[PDB]
């Protein structure tokens, strides 16, 4: 092979510096220690890129990943051997089950001292084998480059996910003595194939041109193309096709237009729920038919089954991925490879559409018939969580700011999901698949960092903002201005709703202890703020957007509130509980009973 | 034939109660999630243990560590599916690393949904196997005693450590059908080998018998019986053997003790790492001669080795784990088995000596002439940390009580572990194996748990306590006392240290920005305290531990301070760095100057 001599007699440390420019690497999230420090002295003052400090390697990791969810670019982290390492795979986990661009290095032991049980040593290829989509230990300086190419290659590519590379410290401490070959140095299809997803491409135009009541099933895969929510939005249009969107794939399409159905599942509103049951023609784009959507998969879209086996409809399949094709539903057409570039190449296929007056005038009476209904504020009453999200989201897209949201893992969560209005891409950052409870705070760090303009909201839970509170002080060292909302039920919410419906009222060490968040606001160096009247909300909402500089918002809001509606157990997505106020008093009631008065 | 119908009838999680009771559980530390739901309802108002909730599970596995540590018993730790199963990552390798027995209860997704990719579904298993003794998933109800019954068996046997058990939801769910054999329902030597022991313990006295400069280096093993330091006593009154010990043999003997060594190793006193490298004889009792303790291996215990060959001496070793035996030395007699008991065993065989003139007379001007050494305080001068450890060692004494210290990681670690006058075993609880920041608070929480009447006090950094201090409200709500003791350098003191020694002075990234840990403390529901005034020292000292609740106690001390003695890199124990006053007036001259005044 060709050689390159370029590197010759820098240290594995000088090589990583540099390669990260040579990956455009403009920001790197860290935390020093033993194993890693010849790489930490190579990028002592680099002007390569800013390196932001957390104070927990977890943080770090979720900083990654905000930062990629934000940017579309690889989070990238930098920690020690052993604690440092164990510290990250929650982050890594995380990564994995969302489809999140991450690369991980570990510092580790000298290559000498590895499987001696040494100091500050794991077996960190072993342990992340299973929640990174690739991992490797380099055992040559000469072998580096190779590795962060091939590294960054992985973690971007197909899926996106998360890699690990370990890095021992004689590597990194070692000088490079011989010439290696260009092609490891430098970063960066078949013709029956591409006939064949052509082909592919036509049938799903076929079908689609047959169906009379389609529905976009449409998920974060079509956040990973630029052009992705243009296209989507053109083939809506084009072929007059409702649009539901997973969790993860809110922010895709505009929740203003008319063709919309908002979230689809679990907590999904019912009209979303509803068109699927009866749809002859799902076209999943993007999405994986996670259970969290599904419902009772035996029960899942009966029509779409009926019209397959009439070879009229079924499930049309835009998937990156041969792990997830089939892996659920039987598909009747998968269209393999990055759905974007597919939608793009079936377009003109698409006849377009006049009309579809029945379906969406059924469409339109279930939008009629179940909103998301809640208990709303009553005199005296506390703040209700529904209507603080309502509100915000109006106070934010007032500003006429660029938005992005984040938040924990709980009601609080479902509530942002439903009920703010979605507009942008890459605008809701939140965890799906795993479920992190504190990854809201480190998120909107790293969400800030991508986009220093934008107004980044965390909205948290109590619970989940206790995980990872530590990084409040790291916000304020990395100069992110985040906003951060504490919706406190002084509950863990998603747990006592299932101890309430499903364990008859039990809470089972379901209510930790709170600090005071404003003192705690203050004590980290930001500004605390706190409602609990009614009367105040609207005017507190806008001091906390208004706030130059990090702030802490609290909002006192009701307790045991369930989030509807739900679709758990055996039931089909058409089998929902739906809100009923007299039934919520009911239930209050027989809390209040059954739990001697404590809750 | 012998079949049990006792729990018959009741629910997997229901079992899971019953079996704590049995295993003679009296804590358990948790947090709870979807997938565990079914034991956390069995648990709800259980009489049969206290359970602990922590912010995050990273807590509860540490709060589990110091529990063990202090008590004696195997710490339980109970989490979700998912996040609350990465999240306990650390502290099972920690506890891997450390030998202590833990056993960590995980709940998993139904056995249907494992291998789908699904909600919360982690690979547990897979991720936990490196850093556990022994781990399984259980596969049914009539499983669950056996491994249950398993689990603590392992944990607490040969050397102790952690163990994992996955619970899928549906199998803690299901109701037990079938009568299951007794035997797996009740908790819990070849003649031949105990004969080859014995002839092992034969020439292991003879050897003692025979030796003119004999150091016994004592580990964390002597710690794992009850008799353990008594037996120790023993053998060094009888034999006249001086006594070192490791980080985590501390305590095991009174260093009021003519014949104590002190710590020996990288950080130990230059006396126990002189009699180390100049002994004909070494006895290694429950000690893993880590990299941390024998400096470069190829220069350890010459004399030692040059009495091996002369067959007058050499190296025995008491250990209970045969993968450790011949691991990291040559060693000329093996004692398999229990420490304790082996010491027993030998005691008799043992010539009782008279005096070791000689050899401690030798020992003797070693500590004269190499005390552990410091800059102290002068006029106007900064509190030095060492200051503050020997202060605190004394008014934590005259209050009579016992005192358990906890420490987190780096130089506060050290000077904790060299300053202290240590006397009483299980008092000393620290993370040495894979070292992990952040140890510190819910290891303390964990032992106050252990021993309510008991004086704990967490000596930390200030990074380390970052890393964790959400924890500080899980003290409050669980009633422990603690006290807290942040030596406050502003710094990640042992990170600089090793960038001032080997990178020139150039400190990448370890100077993070902290909160106010007096207003922290406060908004914790804390107590808080701070001390910058050498005068105030005392009083501040005596009011900390004082206190009836928890209190944190923030000492301002010198930055830039080394932990002396150092022996790192390719040196002997005997070649090490020591202090000088000098030398660190012209290291902080060339420091300014090459930060240009900034630290
Ligand atoms: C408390 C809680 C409640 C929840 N309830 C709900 C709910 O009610 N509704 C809901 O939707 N979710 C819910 N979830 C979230 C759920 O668990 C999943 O995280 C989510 O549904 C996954 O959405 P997704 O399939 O769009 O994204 P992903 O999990 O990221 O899957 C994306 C799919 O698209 C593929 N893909 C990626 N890139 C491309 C590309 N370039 N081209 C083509 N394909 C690509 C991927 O391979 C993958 O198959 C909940 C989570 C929590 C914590
Ligand atoms: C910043 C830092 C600095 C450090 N510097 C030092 C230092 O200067 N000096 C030092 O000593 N340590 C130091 N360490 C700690 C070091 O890393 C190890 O943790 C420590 O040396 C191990 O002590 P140990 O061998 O006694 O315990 P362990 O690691 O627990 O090993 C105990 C051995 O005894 C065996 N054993 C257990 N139970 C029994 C039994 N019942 N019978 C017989 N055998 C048994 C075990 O199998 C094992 O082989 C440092 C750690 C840190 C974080
Ligand atoms: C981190 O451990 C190692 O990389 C390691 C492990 C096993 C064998 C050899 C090494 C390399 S080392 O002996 O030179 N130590 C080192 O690189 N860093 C180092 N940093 C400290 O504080 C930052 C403290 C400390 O020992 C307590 N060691
Ligand atoms: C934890 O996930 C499951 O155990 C699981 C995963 C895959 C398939 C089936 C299950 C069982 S389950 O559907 O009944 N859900 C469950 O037990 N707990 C549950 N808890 C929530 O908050 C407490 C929220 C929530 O979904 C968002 N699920
Ligand atoms: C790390 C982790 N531990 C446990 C869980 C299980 N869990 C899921 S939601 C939840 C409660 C969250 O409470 P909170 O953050 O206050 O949000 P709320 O539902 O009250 O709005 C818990 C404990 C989890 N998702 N992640
Ligand atoms: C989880 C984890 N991350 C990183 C390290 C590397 N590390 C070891 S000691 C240290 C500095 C600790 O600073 P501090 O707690 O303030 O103690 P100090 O040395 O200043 O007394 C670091 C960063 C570690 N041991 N554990
Ligand atoms: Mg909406
Ligand atoms: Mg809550
Ligand atoms: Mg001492
Ligand atoms: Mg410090």
């Amino acid at each position: 092979p060709d050689m390159d001599t370029s590197f010759v007699g820098l240290t594995g440390g000088q090589i990583f510096n540099e390669m990260m420019s040579r990956q455009n690497v403009d920001t790197v999230f860290g935390y020093p220690g033993g194993a890693i420090l010849p790489v930490y002295d190579a990028i002592h003052n680099s002007d390569k890129f800013n390196f932001v400090l957390p104070k927990h390697e977890q943080g770090a990791g979720h900083m990654a990943e905000g930062y990629a969810r934000a940017s579309g670019k690889p989070g990238v982290v930098l920690v020690t051997s052993g604690p440092g390492a164990t510290n990250v795979v929650t982050p890594m986990a995380d990564a994995f089950a969302d489809g999140i661009p991450m690369v991980v290095f570990t510092g580790q032991v000298p290559t000498s001292a590895i499987g001696t049980d040494a100091f500050q040593e794991a077996d960190v290829v072993g342990i992340s084998r299973s929640c990174t989509k690739w991992n490797v230990m380099v055992k040559s300086v000469e072998e580096l480059p190779l590795r962060i190419n091939e590294a960054f290659e992985i973690a971007t590519s197909g899926r996106p996910g998360p890699v690990l590379v370990d890095l021992p410290k004689d590597v990194t401490a070692a000088i490079l003595r011989n010439p290696i070959p260009t092609k490891t140095t430098l970063p960066s299809t078949s013709r029956a194939q591409d006939e064949f997803v052509m082909q592919s491409i036509n049938k799903a135009a076929d079908l689609i041109n047959l169906a009379k009541k389609p529905v976009l099933y449409v998920g974060a895969g079509i956040l990973n193309h630029a052009d992705g929510p243009r296209l989507l939005k053109e083939l809506s249009d084009r072929a007059q096709i409702p649009v539901t969107t997973t969790l993860q794939g809110l922010g895709s399409f505009d929740q203003e237009d008319p063709k919309s159905l908002d979230m689809l599942g679990m907590h999904g509103c019912a009209t979303a729920n509803l068109a699927v049951q009866n749809a002859d023609l799902i076209i999943a784009v993007g999405a994986r038919f996670d259970d969290r959507v599904t419902g009772n998969i035996s029960k899942f879209a009966p029509e779409a089954r009926r019209a397959a086996a009439e070879g009229r409809g079924g499930i049309i399949h835009f998937e990156v991925s041969p792990k997830n094709i089939n892996k659920v539903v039987q598909t009747q057409i998968a269209v393999e490879g990055d759905a974007t570039t597919n939608l793009g190449k079936m377009m003109s296929k698409i006849f377009p559409v006049k009309e579809r007056s029945e379906w969406f005038a059924q469409i339109n009476k279930w939008k009629k018939e179940y909103p998301y209904a809640y208990m709303e504020e009553t005199p005296g009453s506390k703040i209700k969580p529904q209507t603080v999200i309502k509100k915000l989201s109006k106070v934010a897209n007032d500003t006429g700011r660029h938005v992005i949201v984040t938040t924990g893992v709980g009601q609080h969560q479902m509530w942002a999901a439903q009920h703010w209005t979605w507009r942008n891409p890459h605008t809701f950052i939140t965890s799906g698949g795993l479920g992190t409870m504190g990854y809201g705070l480190p998120a909107a760090i790293g969400a800030q960092v991508a986009k220093p303009e934008s107004l980044v909201i965390d909205i948290d839970g109590d619970a989940s903002f206790n995980m990872t509170l530590t990084e409040l002080s790291s916000a304020v060292q990395a100069g992110t201005p985040v906003k951060i909302l504490i919706l406190n039920n002084e509950e863990q919410g998603m747990v006592t709703q299932w101890q309430s419906l499903f364990y008859e009222h039990r809470y089972s060490h379901t209510h930790q202890l709170n600090p005071d968040f404003i003192k705690l606001a203050e004590a980290m160096g930001l500004k605390g703020l706190r409602v609990k009247k009614q009367e105040e909300l609207d005017a507190k909402l806008k001091e906390f957007v208004s706030t130059k500089g990090p702030v802490l918002l609290e909002v006192e809001v009701d307790k045991k509130v369930p989030v509807l509606p739900m679709v758990a157990g055996g039931s089909g997505l058409d089998e929902f509980i739906n809100f009923d106020p007299e039934v919520e008093r009911q239930q209050t009631e027989l809390r209040h009973k059954r739990t001697g008065g404590k809750h």
